[PDB]
Order: C-alpha cells, then structure tokens, then sequence
C-alpha cells in the first residue's frame, strides 16, 4: 500500500516529488525518504527507514554484507541468444502499456518474429532477423516502396553443419560450449559464436579442457577513460595526475581502474590486509575529486559546498558519470573515469580515450579502448524481502502507465540510470553472488579483502541441515583439523558455497549433479554401494567389479504378457513419484526422446504418478491413506500416499498396474520372504519379468542387461585447485574411521548416533577417488547412455540461475551474426 524511495541528494528528491505528483499507481502510494549520500540510503533501507534504492553493480557486494545487508530484486533484462519466443513476450509486455501509438511487436502463428514488421501509428516499417533486430536500412516511411523482407532465422551453426569437421549444436541451434572432432581426435572450446578460444585445443587419449558455457549478448555499458585531445600523457603516466572519478564505490569510476592497475603492475600496492586501497590511490594521483573518498586529497579538486564537499551525492556538482566530465571539462581533472553512456559525438571534437595499451582513440571505438564491462545496477531492498512484491507491483505498474522514470528535466541519472529501457522482476534465489556471477564476485570480493586464505590440508565440508551438523562436528572433533564445517540449507546452497570459496567439497545425489559439472566443479571421490565386495576398498586400486549403482527398469507381471516397449502407450503405469530418477526421469526421458509429440500427461491412462496435478490421468487408481477418511491425501509426495517410493510403486504393479518405473531392488525387496506383512505375502520374484529397449523380456536377475539406463552413483565434488587435496584428505580420513579402519570405536564415516544417511549414504561401503578419463565431464560421470536420454549430450537442456551465474556474457553489437 506504500513504497519509499531513498533519494541521495535534492534534484534525486525533486524528481521523486515529480513522480509522486504525475505518476498516479493504483493502491499504491510513493513516499521519497532523503538522504545525504548513498551509504546514508542504504544504511537507511537496513533501518526500515527506507524501502528501495538503485545501486550501482561495483556497490552490490558490498551492500549485501554487514552493515547494509540489501539484496538486488529488480535489474534491467539484457536480450540474448537464449531468450526463447521473444516476440510473443515483446507483443504481450507492449500490449499491456497504457498508451496508444507504440510499436507491438507483429508475430505468426508459431511465436517467430513476422519478417516485416511495421510501427502502425507513423506507416513506417522495417524488416527483422529472427531475434527481432531491425535488418539495417531497410526502415521505410510510408507512401515509399517497403522494402522485402527475407526469413534471416537460420543460425550459423546449422549453416556451418550443412556444406559439410561437423560442429555439435543444442535444440535451438547454438554452438555447443565443447567441440569434438571426428576425423582427428582432438576436443577443444569455443565461443557464443563458433570461434575457437585459444590454448584449449587438446590431443585424444589427453583429459580435455574443461569448457564453460557462453551466452551472446548486445547493448553492453563499459568503464572508459576520457582525456581531451589537448594533453599529451598516455596510460602509465597516470601517476601524478589529476583524476575525476564518477564515485569511490562505482566500477566505472574505482574498482575496473584498480584492477587495470594492479594487472599493469602501476599500482604500488600488495595487498588489501595491510593498506586500503585508498592509502595507495591517493599517493598515485596528485589532486582528484572522487565522490566518497575519505582521503584529503581525494576530494581536493571537488566543488561541493561545505558539508556537501566529495558526498557521494548530486549534491556533489563533480558527482556521477557527467559529474566527471564536468569535472575534466572544467580542468579539474586531467583524466575522468566513467562509463560509456556518457559518450556523444557533441564530444568527439574536444575528447578521446585513453586505452590501457598506452594509446590513445576516438570516442567511437570505446569497444576496443576501455577498462572492462559493467553491468547494470539494481533496485536493492532488505535481504528478508519484506517490501519486494510492493517495490515490483509500484515500479511495474508505473512502466505500464508510461510514467517519467528514466528521465528528467532536473538532471542526468537521477533516481535509475537513464539508459534503462525496461526494469524486470529477479528470482528471489538472486543475491549478491548469483547477480555478479562467480567470476566477478570473486573479484569484488579480492578487492574489499575478504579473500579466503587456502589450506591444502584442511577440507571445509556443507551440511545442509542441523543434523548434519552434529555429525560433521563429531567428525570435525576427531579429525584433527582435516576436517572444518559449513552450514547450508540445500544442496545447491553448498554448491553455491563451494563456488564462492566459503566451503570446499559436499556429497550430491545425481540430480543435483548437471548444474555442479555445468559450474567447473569436478567429482573428487564416488559412494560405493556394492555390499558383497570390500576388494576395491581394503587395497586402494584393486579393479571393480561393480559399483552398486542402481539399475532403473520397468517391472511387470508374467500374467500379463502382452505388454511390450513399442506398445507401452496408453497402459496404467506406476512411477514412485515425480523427480525420482529411476521411477520418473528415465522413462520420461526415453518417451519424449522416442515419441516425437512429447504430451506424457496424455500417452499413459491412468497413471499413478504421485506430484502431479490431481485431476489428471497421471494420478489415477492413487489409492490414497486406505483408513483416513478426515483428509484427502491421493497423489502426494509423502508417505500419506499408499503408492509412494519403490513399496508403494510395487504395490501398484500387483494391485491396479501394468507395469512399473522402479530401481532393480524392489522386486528383491519386498518378494521371496523378505517382505513387510501385508500384501506380498505369497509373492515370488519368479512371477515377475522386467522389460527391455528392442522389446523382449527376461527374468528379473537380468537388470545388467535389460535395463533402461544406469544411475550414476552420488559424488563429492570441488575445486579444480583441490581436487588432488582434498582426495588425500579422504583416504587419510578413511583408512581411520571408515568400514574397517583403525579407529572405527572412535567415530564411523557411514553411521551416527545423530541420524541416518548423514554426510553419506549410511548403506554406503566406501569411497572411492574419481578417475579422469580424457573425455566429457557429464559424459565422464553420467556416462553416454545417461547423458544421451536424459540430457540429450547437450549442455544447454537445463536453465537456472546458477548456470546464468557461471556464464560468461560475450558482449557485442548485435545477435545479427546469427
């Protein structure tokens, strides 16, 4: 019902009154807090003083540590070679303006972008590549012969597999971040575009180099240095000089400059423990204003009044992008450090940049002369994210209603950037880490001095719960600083930890594996689950004879004998639940892949599939809580169905079934004697028969070869850089408190007093250290077959926000390259 908005100086709280008066949101109110600077804002948005502010990118680490603790919600999206069916979202968002007179995106039948595409209320009209770019030259006004439009949607990688070394490309036809040949054996990466990335190329029979996957994107901002023509100096004889600075926290203004100049060996200065990075810029530069600064000498060349003097405000006149260029236009400065949106060609005349490489170059190739990328800031409010769906509601609501958000008559990037076309919604997964991406929150994180020291004799292992803690603590107690402790929530938190050098190395199932080996993460050691062979564990190295894995396999009745592979369509199927790799991701897999249509909600009739949707086919005959008429429980991901896990999908295949998903166990688990008192009474593994790929049968001690596919076992992954430590680390913990070790009365790796399946699966036998081949990483720990069905060999069948974090963003002109 209410939304404050923290303004840093008086032309920021102008243009929020502005839009409190004209911007007219409904149920929503705008109320603008004022502060003096921007560390003031924020300290105010952790206060509750405040709600929401726009924070540069170099800030945001900063800001989601004590003593701000702000979290980004809400940032500019950038257009991609990844974007799927653009064209509908761009008629959709356009659509939903209130306004009449602007371009909504025309689109056919099948969400492609038509060729032509006109803007209706002007008649002007243009044509367009597959990704919408506007073809250059070919916008026409009206009454004037439009140009024909051709179908540009072919993208260069299939254009370079047919007239044909064969590339390999995903579903939507980008290059794959691997490349393979097959005429001589050799593996290399490549770009977003198909250019080959030097020093990667490997022989056969040698480990490949680990790939990273790439994402192509346009309208990139940049950290410059701008000098005019007049002077004479060139990079390395910045030292002496006077500096204008956009701002202290700023990329475009300290951090990329910084970095520039430890990289170019200018920057007397070794570390951040034992001097700031202040102490050292400000006995490299002679007088300079850089707004925030808390060195003298720093602000001398500013112009604010007294009080108002080197803010990080506007009040500052020499603060900001066009702050600094003041400054050098004024001769306060020699050189100004800011951004690439500040550049105009009214400038070109006077103005040049100043290029690391010691030369200097026209405003115009700012691509090629600069001192790195630099993302876009955020909106930023309290990590507990009281306030995010009221800030969204507000801020959405007002770019529908076409309100003056990225502009203003009082002044340049007041309030937001003014180059922001559209502000989007985050994942509220999103912090610090996740926005930077590993790389660059790594380097924001060397620079403020919080690089973690490494110790290759002491691996920092994640729990993901409380329980887990106790173990790993016991552990920690009795390992003798081998062993330290982290706490997380998931999985993926501790993979998250584990990428941002807070933890070292953490067990994951399989289905937390595809993100992990997508991130550069390696598998250090495997769980070994086979229970009749301690050889390959009692003398490290002996060969294995198998490892345990579990074989996922459709079981059915022998009285039911005509059910075969190439007629499973439309019978009662049984799956032990929704996201079990063996009882629902293998078979779904393989039908998708070997039906074209796809539709599994339609190719079964009745199912029981427990988490889907209830009125469904795939939760039928879901016999569910048989003495519970006081809730409806049918179809659940809990042990309140009668058809949950391996037990409760057997039952269905003598009940109601024709045939179930299930690992190789169960028909050994609850048949020949072993069986709860119930309903499995007079069953025998013999009335049951498994089925197989070209159509056949065979009995159910068959599961080696007749089976869907094999499970990769659990795997404890880490750092390239630790990889060879933490291994070490594992045999010498396990020759002491493994199955057999010397003090196993002390403390077992594979049991607890505190709970079960712990750190380890507690049916686990030992661990074994994961052997390279020179090949794939998924196809190295999935394996051909598994990566094949389930992830199609591609790298691009999965997206989310960690694999958006491990990306690196290949800026360029525009996607025209195709």
């Amino acid at each position: 019902k209410q939304v404050r908005w923290c303004a840093i100086s008086d032309l920021e709280q102008k243009k929020c009154n502005d839009l409190v008066g004209s911007c007219n949101v409904p149920d929503i109110t705008l109320v603008c807090v004022l502060r003096s600077s921007t560390e003031d804002c924020m300290t105010a948005i952790k206060d509750g003083q405040a709600d929401a502010m726009f924070l540069d990118s170099g800030e945001v680490y900063e800001a989601s540590k004590d003593p701000y603790n702000l979290k980004p919600i809400i940032a500019e999206p950038y257009s991609s070679n990844r974007d799927l069916q653009k064209c509908l979202k761009e008629r959709q968002q356009a659509l939903a303006k209130k306004m009449i007179g602007h371009y909504i995106p025309q689109c056919d039948e099948k969400g492609n972008y038509q060729p032509q595409q006109c803007h209706g209320s002007t008649g002007h009209c243009w044509c367009v590549n597959a990704m919408g770019e506007k073809i250059s030259g070919t916008n026409t006004p009206p009454g004037q012969t439009r140009a024909t439009c051709e179908r540009h949607e072919l993208p260069k990688c299939l254009k370079e597999r047919q007239v044909a070394f064969v590339p390999q490309c995903d579903e939507k036809g980008n290059y794959e971040p691997q490349q393979f040949h097959g005429s001589t054996g050799y593996s290399w990466c490549v770009n977003a575009i198909g250019e080959e990335i030097a020093g990667t190329k490997t022989p056969p029979g040698k480990i490949p180099a680990t790939c990273q996957k790439h994402d192509l994107v346009t309208t990139c901002h940049y950290a410059v240095a701008m000098v005019k023509k007049s002077s004479a100096f060139q990079f390395n004889q910045l030292k002496g000089k006077r500096s204008c600075h956009s701002g202290v926290s700023k990329t475009d203004g300290w951090k990329a400059l910084v970095t520039v100049l430890v990289e170019k060996k200018l920057l007397s200065w070794d570390g951040p423990a034992k001097e700031s990075i202040q102490r050292a810029m400000s006995k490299f530069f002679s007088v300079s204003c850089i707004p925030g600064a808390t060195q003298t000498n720093l602000c001398k060349q500013c112009k604010g009044e007294e009080g108002k003097n080197c803010k990080n405000s506007h009040d500052e006149p020499y603060y900001g992008n066009y702050g600094a260029f003041r400054c050098l236009k004024e001769d306060m400065g020699d050189v100004a450090f800011l951004r690439s949106t500040a550049l105009s060609d009214e400038h070109s005349e006077v103005y040049e940049l100043l290029c690391p490489d010691n030369t200097r170059k026209p405003l115009n190739k700012y691509k090629e002369c600069n001192l790195g990328t630099v993302p876009a800031g955020t909106v930023v409010t309290r990590k507990i994210s009281d306030k995010t769906e009221d800030i969204n509601n507000f801020l959405m609501e007002a770019q529908k209603r076409q309100c003056k958000l990225f502009s203003s008559a009082h002044g340049k990037d007041l309030m937001f950037d003014d180059s922001t076309l559209q502000l989007a919604l985050l994942s509220s997964e999103v912090d610090a880490f996740l926005y930077l991406g590993v790389k660059l929150f790594h380097a924001m994180k060397a620079l403020t001095g919080d690089a973690h020291l490494p110790s290759k004799n002491k691996v920092r292992w994640c729990t993901i719960n409380k329980l887990e803690k106790m173990k790993c603590d016991d552990w920690s107690a009795v390992s003798g600083g081998a062993i330290a402790c982290t706490e997380a929530s998931c999985p993926k938190g501790c993979v998250k930890q584990i990428l941002k050098g807070e933890a070292d190395a953490v067990k994951l199932e399989v289905q937390y594996m595809y993100e992990a080996l997508m991130c550069g993460l390696l598998p250090a050691v495997e769980e070994y689950h086979n229970k009749d062979d301690f050889g390959p564990c009692k003398t490290p190295g002996s060969p294995i004879t198998d490892f345990g894995t579990l074989r996922a396999v459709a079981l059915v009745k022998k009285s039911n004998k005509d059910i075969n592979w190439n007629n499973i369509k439309g019978k009662k199927s049984c799956h032990t639940g929704v996201g079990d790799i063996a009882g629902w991701v293998i078979p779904v897999s393989l039908i998708r892949r070997q039906n074209d249509n796809s539709d599994i909600d339609s190719f079964f009739g009745e199912s029981c599939a427990p988490g889907s949707d209830t009125k469904s086919n795939l939760c039928k005959l879901c016999i569910g809580d048989p003495k519970n008429s006081a809730a409806n429980t049918k179809c659940s991901l809990s042990d309140k169905e009668a058809y949950y896990g391996n037990q409760g999908a057997f039952r269905c295949l003598v009940e109601k079934g024709d045939v179930a998903f299930v690992p190789h166990t169960v028909v050994f688990e609850n048949t020949d004697g072993k069986n709860p008192a119930v309903w499995a009474k007079n069953l025998k593994s013999e009335d049951f028969e498994l089925l197989c790929l070209d159509g056949s049968r065979a009995p159910v001690s068959n599961y080696k070869s007749c089976k869907l596919s094999g499970i990769p076992p659990p795997a404890i992954v880490t750092r390239e850089e630790s990889i060879s430590d933490v291994v070490r680390i594992v045999a010498n913990q396990q020759s002491l408190y493994g199955r057999k070790g010397f003090e196993k009365d002390m403390f077992q790796l594979f049991s607890s007093n505190k709970g079960n399946n712990l750190l380890f699966n507690d049916n686990t036998q030992c661990l074994i250290t994961f052997d390279r081949q020179p090949k794939d990483i998924m196809e190295d720990y999935f394996g051909k077959p598994y990566y094949t069905t389930v992830y199609g060999a591609s790298r691009s069948a999965m997206s989310s926000e960690l694999i958006s974090a491990c990306t690196i963003k290949h800026c360029s002109n525009s996607l025209e390259v195709l």
